[PDB]
């Protein structure tokens, strides 16, 4: 029927998130790129966006803005946020330490440059002393192959994706936390998820300098 | 029988928008306050605090971290999160737009001297042209009551504790929207809201120097 269509720039930002889970759940999605200033008032003007801003991912006859809005329907509808609140709660909390990480990093090519070196170090002292410990000490504690009630959640999904991101970033950071790199192994061996990895699939690629002014000149930023 | 323990400095902050939930659903609730980073040093080292931050909520043999798990959790366990995924879909919509003009007011005062003044003309102007229309929009839209489904939630007690920072800020701002002023009258007449607005009850004072000169080195920001 109608397949999703996601309102956003080409890059990953705020987006990218979605695309992942609505991949690893096997949901094909269209994608209506914002190329010029000039598209985002189109939108605004049309009525719709909630906030005039973007994501904005068309879906069920809703234009869903709010990344997390989209983000907690989506994995609602797919079975991927638990079986019941308490899963939902443990969950909530494990994605919510990822989505703070997740911010920094995002941030970092914004970041002045007068600071990007204090930055860069706090993030990876972050990683190495409060982040990564968390996520490795989850695993330990139950010993099974997933985050959460020992099925696969939004939870791996959105941890596995914030794992390629570290690796970009600094690839010995995952070095002394073996468990995590063996969820990095499984996850990205599910079919979905291998698919959305190889090339040609609606991932995105870091941002250049050059698409970073016009996104900043668009959003203001 | 064991009620909810929360673990927060003196103050708003990011614990307030949980007091004020839990008020709204009338459960009695405990707060142990931290006084000092000793204070905070102590619950990191038993192990307490996943991200080694707080807020942190003992409930139902948690201890939950993360104010969105938090209040996700709360919301749910108390009927206040919808009849289901697509009335949630709108609260999270809605309440996520919330908590982005939220976050601005709440760290107008760490802000820079030098950049407070535009700051604050930036977020007045946010509120008159991008928040409010959004808001008094959507009860125009239904004429009800309640922003969603015809019944009190989550979104209504956000709204309305917003729309008390927003008088602190600038009484002036909500007079172009009759709807919104109307839904904050009839929510604080709530026997659990009113009880919680009323002198005694654990609702917090906006933050004053000396204590946010402490907060500051405790928290480091
Ligand atoms: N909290 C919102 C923030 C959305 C947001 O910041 N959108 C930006 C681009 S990433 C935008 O559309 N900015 C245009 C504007 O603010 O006018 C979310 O998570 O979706
Ligand atoms: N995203 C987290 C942020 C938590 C947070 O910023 N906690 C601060 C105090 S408000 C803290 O404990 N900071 C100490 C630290 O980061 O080391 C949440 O929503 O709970
Ligand atoms: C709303 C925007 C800023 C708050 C946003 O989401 C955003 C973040 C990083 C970005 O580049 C870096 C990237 O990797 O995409 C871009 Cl292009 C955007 Cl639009
Ligand atoms: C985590 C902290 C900041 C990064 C935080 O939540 C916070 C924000 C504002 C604050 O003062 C303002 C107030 O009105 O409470 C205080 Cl005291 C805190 Cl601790």
């Amino acid at each position: 029927a109608e397949k999703p269509k996601l309102h956003y720039f080409n890059a990953r930002g705020k987006m990218e998130s979605t695309r992942w889970l609505l991949a690893a759940a096997g949901v094909e999605f269209e994608e209506k790129f914002i190329k010029s200033a000039e598209d985002l008032d189109k939108l605004r003007n049309d009525g719709y966006l909630m906030f005039q801003q973007v994501p904005m991912v068309e879906i069920d006859g809703m234009k869903l803005v709010q990344t997390r809005a989209i983000l907690n329907y989506i994995a609602s509808k797919y079975n991927l946020y638990g079986k019941d609140i308490k899963e939902r709660a443990l969950i909530d909390m494990y994605i919510e330490g990822i989505a703070d990480l997740g911010e920094m990093i995002l941030l970092l090519p914004v970041c002045p440059p007068e600071e990007k070196d204090a930055k860069l170090a706090l993030i990876k002292e972050k990683i190495k002393n409060r982040y990564f410990p968390a996520f490795e000490k989850v695993l330990k504690s139950h010993g099974q192959d997933y985050l959460v009630g020992n099925k696969l959640s939004r939870a791996d999904i959105h941890l596995v994706e914030l794992l390629y991101y570290v690796e970009e970033l600094d690839s010995s950071l995952i070095s002394s936390f073996p468990l995590l790199k063996a969820l990095k192994t499984r996850i990205s061996n599910l079919p979905t998820v291998k698919k959305f990895l190889q090339p040609g699939s609606p991932r995105k690629p870091p941002m250049d300098e050059k698409s970073l002014e016009e996104a900043r000149k668009i959003f203001r930023f």
